[PDB]
């Protein structure tokens, strides 16, 4: 027995993950990695006898995408029904989100006091001219949070949103969300977005040299007076061709049960979708927030002109 997997997902937790579903099943896991787009166009273009068994992604819009495309089957799983909330998966079984992250403003400290701060919709403001940096707009993560703006705001307003945002960057879009954190902390810039379980990995971090990162920049969750902080997910769906349909559909069942909830809350620092399970602890040092649920079902719509706002708005 043995189910390929096509994961998004790049993190040095995923192996042991992995491992830890074959120790329990006996399942074997060929992996292929790449980004969510590359996975997608692949499997479409590897026709019906592609080997994929399991599309992984780490944003909830690309399986939008995908379930458009019709690549997956539907799977009806007691444990997957319990276990994931109904506004977290498919309402046809198509996909499943197994875990929640959430994109915060993350400020230098000494430089900027939580009392600055309000919604994503601010850092447009002049205020914040020269001091704002974040990754390339050809990243999901942006370019779902630029679609649950839309979504929000409308799309009129979050081109002059784009824009507003855009003029302030201290440097043009360069490196991950880590090395933002770390440009954050290093003075180069004020604040940045980044998802919290990568401020999570560098406060539980062995390295000295994360943790002391880290102890200079802040954590804000936005937009609390309204709809809420932007939350996305890492998800998972079954390919409607898939081989071996019985593994996948043990793998997913798998990822939404307590030994690997507690697993990528505790070891990868990401939020767990069943109820019950601990966080970590740095990350449930960042406090309690409002978390938006209600532009979830939209955000796949809204990728088209999310993107084409961060290219007019000329979001390298
Ligand atoms: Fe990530």
């Amino acid at each position: 027995q043995e189910i390929n997997l096509y994961s998004s997902r790049h993190y040095n937790t995923d192996n042991e993950l992995y491992a830890k579903f074959t120790a329990e099943t006996g399942i074997k896991v060929n992996l292929i990695e790449g980004k969510a787009d590359e996975l997608l166009e692949r499997i479409k273009s590897e026709g019906a006898n592609s080997p994929a068994d399991v599309l992984l992604t780490v944003d909830l819009a690309r399986l939008w995408r995908a379930e458009e495309d019709g690549i997956f089957q539907p799977v009806q799983s007691e444990i997957l029904e319990t276990n994931v909330p109904e506004y977290l998966r498919s309402p046809d079984g198509m996909w499943f989100g197994f875990t929640k992250r959430a994109r915060v403003i993350m400020y230098n400290k000494g430089k900027v006091k939580p009392e600055e701060l309000s919604t994503y919709e601010e850092l447009a403001d002049p205020k914040w001219k020269g001091r704002v940096i974040i990754r390339s707009s050809s990243n999901e993560y942006n370019q779902s949070l630029v679609a649950s703006l839309v979504v929000a705001d409308g799309e009129e307003s979050t081109l002059a949103w784009a824009k507003g945002f855009v003029s302030n960057f201290a440097r043009e879009p360069q490196g991950n969300d880590t090395a933002q954190i770390e440009a954050v902390s290093s003075g180069e810039a004020d604040l940045t977005l980044a998802n919290t379980y990568y401020m999570g990995r560098l406060l539980e971090s062995e390295d000295p040299a994360q943790k002391a990162i880290a102890e200079n920049v802040g954590v804000f969750f936005p937009n609390q007076e309204g709809r809420g902080t932007h939350v996305n997910v890492s998800g998972v769906g079954v390919v409607k061709t898939a081989p071996n349909r019985e593994g996948a559909v043990k793998f997913i069942e798998f990822l939404v049960s307590e030994p690997a909830q507690a697993f990528l809350a505790q070891n990868n620092y990401e939020y767990p979708v069943l109820a019950g399970v601990p966080l970590n602890k740095s990350v449930a040092s960042f406090g309690e927030f409002k978390s938006d649920t209600t532009s979830l079902d939209k955000l796949g719509p809204a990728l088209a002109p999310a993107t084409k706002i961060m290219n007019e708005a000329g979001w390298k």
